[PDB]
């Protein structure tokens, strides 16, 4: 499957992965710089904490690097 991949935020080819993933949180500075996003591909959709959000997908390229919304 091919993914979006956090920092470089480019699609790369994981010739054993299955889903995609978008990971997101909130830090310190999540009021002004939005949530952090971590991008990337995995067998299986990935486990995350408490106050953390991720959504899974299995098509190529289904995890756009979600930008905020400029009001
Ligand atoms: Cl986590």
């Amino acid at each position: 499957i091919r993914c979006f991949i956090t920092p470089d935020i480019t699609s790369k080819d994981c010739p054993n992965g299955h889903v995609c993933y978008t990971k997101t949180w909130c830090d310190a500075f999540c009021s002004i710089r939005g949530k952090r996003v971590d991008l990337g591909c995995a067998a299986t959709c990935p486990t995350v904490k408490t106050g953390v959000d991720i959504q899974c997908c299995s098509t190529d390229n289904c995890n756009p690097f979600p930008t905020r919304k400029r009001p």
